[PDB]
């Protein structure tokens, strides 16, 4: 009706229930995987995706929307397979994920032919596949705004403006990237309440969260675990406070988590030092009940984690 | 018995016969293509490979050595059809691709992790085959020497005194890469007449060009048909000039030419003016044809497509 799921007939948003905004079921670069399939394991990279997407139904995780795609590995296909061994709801997407340079492909291409790419994802569907993206990805980061990663900032815009699918984005939370994504975004006349800008929960700079929130987009606290960032308990003091100061109508708390991800900083013995307990329940295991206990009732938990989602996807 | 091939056992290198150094059967990027499938069509890129190869057997081209790897779209499976379909002799190689920097996969790991995987594949196998490397390819452009680029730079240094395996690079003739790109190398112990100093035929500056092959390396006038980067009679008076000078022992030539390429560059509309006429049997039809009627031997001829591949290999 509304919402594409992957391996299931679309529903509408009153039927999301409650969601993880921002988790990764796998994450791995297409060039490498494709050139040097030795480097990864199929079969495990399931097991792991499947085990943790039941870890968090089982805390009534209902919705998980996945925003891998082109640079971070997508594949329908495997995320079809997931969802057959568990029953999830899960939302797939479509976007580019850059950081400097689009792929040479793109060498004298338009913006709107990146965006009809977009589209089709959103009309047609998927890889070959008949499932279609529910929102589009474009992210930013220490490099700032390019050439390219405004390119693809533009063409996002567009994919919205011809779907209405929501956007969400990747940003760097100390260099004002995801501040110029919703300025760029806006300016081309997308609705802010359609816009997640993501990885907020990286900085303590309040003002600025609520600079941003004030703008009328959602706000990603969507990195709890990744200590390396921010660690959990200056994480939680941000989230409390922005509640505190009436901004549950914007927050939106996920993990970021990724059930498999083949970059070098995401090896075993890197997991203690700056990632300890990052998983895709952690938000269960402490956030939560640390909120609880200091004043914020569970209408608020119900509004950051249904609510939000909800508007964000009608 | 030194060079291995695709689809084929390996042959002596005194074997090797009329050779085209720089050819590419096709070239895409990976991520593009594994996220949007229906912008590529197997058939036509088939039938173009095969049309082109067998034409250019007519002319007596024996080996065509293919510097496509990964972020060119590298696909050994793709290349065995066209070897089983033509019977040519063709060249695999190993390497890395990039402008500027590395996949996120190669976030904190060193260069040694890089270097093993150009290990693999001439060692070992591409891409789950048994169909080995002859070769590594790197590449390096406006950007310049980058921390990324020179990293895969060093590793290339490293897979060749383990491998012997010479090595193909990709540079800007412009900015000076090339000469960047072989101090490196020989600093890192590499032998200079077991490097193949690409793209240099994009520049007329004979200087620029007799330094590099002065320091031992081979020169690449390795894009004929490209007049977008130096028409077609300005590297003819180029390659001439060089080969009075007596660099005909240091002098490699052939087109680059893709016989399907994804890059919007290369698309059918801006061909008449940017490369007319570019294919992969150009220098039969023109540059051989004007070297010989102006005063250039067989035996010279024999020395650039014969005997340089040959000592190239060795
Ligand atoms: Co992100
Ligand atoms: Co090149
Ligand atoms: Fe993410
Ligand atoms: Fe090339």
């Amino acid at each position: 009706m509304r919402i594409p799921l992957v391996g299931k007939d679309s529903i509408e948003s009153k039927d999301i229930g409650f969601t993880l905004i921002h988790e990764h079921l796998r994450v791995f670069s297409e060039a490498v995987r494709q050139q040097w399939p030795h480097l990864y394991n199929e079969d495990e990279e399931f097991r792991n995706a499947v085990n943790e997407v039941k870890r968090a139904m089982q805390f009534g995780v209902k919705t998980i929307v996945d925003p891998t795609v082109m640079g971070l590995g997508r594949d329908i296909r495997f995320m079809e397979k997931v969802v057959k061994a568990t029953g999830i709801n899960l939302v797939a997407g479509t976007g580019i994920y850059i950081y400097i340079d689009l792929p040479f492909y793109f060498l004298n291409r338009s913006i709107d032919e990146i965006a009809d790419l977009f589209i089709h994802d959103i009309k047609e569907g998927i890889q070959g596949t008949l499932n279609k993206a529910g929102f589009v990805k474009i992210a930013a980061d220490e490099p700032g705004i390019t050439k390219d990663v405004e390119k693809v900032i533009r063409a996002a815009a567009i994919a919205n403006k011809e779907t209405k699918v929501p956007i969400i984005t990747h940003s760097n939370a100390h260099n004002n990237t995801g501040l110029e994504q919703q300025r760029i975004l806006t300016e081309e006349g997308v609705d802010p309440g359609k816009i997640l800008i993501g990885h907020l929960g990286d900085t303590d700079n309040i003002d600025y969260i609520k600079k941003i929130a004030d703008k009328g987009s959602f706000i990603g606290l969507d990195r709890y675990g990744l200590d390396l960032f921010l660690p959990v308990d200056k994480r939680n003091e941000t989230t409390l406070r922005l509640i505190k100061d009436g901004y549950s109508d914007k927050i939106m708390i996920s993990h970021d988590y990724c059930c498999t991800i083949d970059v070098g900083t995401a090896k075993p013995e890197y997991k203690p030092k700056l990632a300890p307990r990052w998983s895709i329940t952690l938000i269960f295991e402490d956030t939560i009940p640390f909120l609880k206990r200091n004043g914020v009732n569970e209408e608020v938990i119900a509004t950051i984690f249904k609510e939000n989602p909800k508007k964000f996807f009608s």
